[PDB]
């Protein structure tokens, strides 16, 4: 029991930065080096995320500037983020990305908000189900009576606050993903 809410609370917090990490890969305008990273390249073999393969994608704002540590890598790239879904107009000069992100449609900012929320509902029931582990490990330390009928209940009743701060830390962070949307 205090392995089990020691264990659950700290999955939970790695959760609320699971999602952080999520929640700014949506871009937003503002732009940033987030969004740029879910797009991945074969690299001699495998596939690699761009911000693996790329100079520190510079922001400057309207516009984002790269630069490889490979010539014969800058092609693929740009192609890359042609094949991406961040609709973005990119040139390269020979031997930089440059990237002009347009600014949101209302009606491609609306569909994030949705690719948002929907990121959040899976943050959550991950923390939910983070707890119904918790859970089910007190009940089973009371089941084989391996603590107070007193103790147990007091370590449940601090899951539960627990789990729900963590909780409200996701909703908090959608919220403000969402505000960030709507400008």
């Amino acid at each position: 029991i205090d392995e089990a809410l020691f264990d659950a609370e700290e999955k939970m917090e790695k959760a609320v930065a699971v999602a952080r990490d999520d929640l700014s890969t949506i871009r937003t305008g503002r732009a940033n080096p987030g969004m740029f990273s879910r797009i991945t390249i074969d690299y001699y073999g495998a596939a690699t995320p761009i911000t693996q393969l790329a100079s520190i994608n510079v922001p400057e704002a309207r516009l984002v500037v790269i630069k490889p540590y490979e010539a014969n890598q800058l092609r693929a790239i740009e192609t890359a983020i042609r094949n991406s879904d961040l609709g973005v107009n990119p040139t390269n000069d020979g031997a930089l990305i440059r990237v002009a992100v347009p600014q949101l449609t209302e009606e491609r900012r609306r569909e994030l908000v949705k690719q948002a929320k929907h990121k959040g509902e899976e943050a959550k029931v991950s923390v939910r189900n983070i707890r119904r582990k918790a859970m089910e490990e007190l009940h089973r330390i009371r089941k084989e009576g391996e603590a107070g009928e007193d103790e147990v209940g007091r370590a449940e009743k601090d899951l539960d606050k627990t789990t729900h701060q963590y909780v409200t830390q996701i909703d908090e962070l959608v919220k403000h993903k969402e505000g960030e949307l709507l400008e």
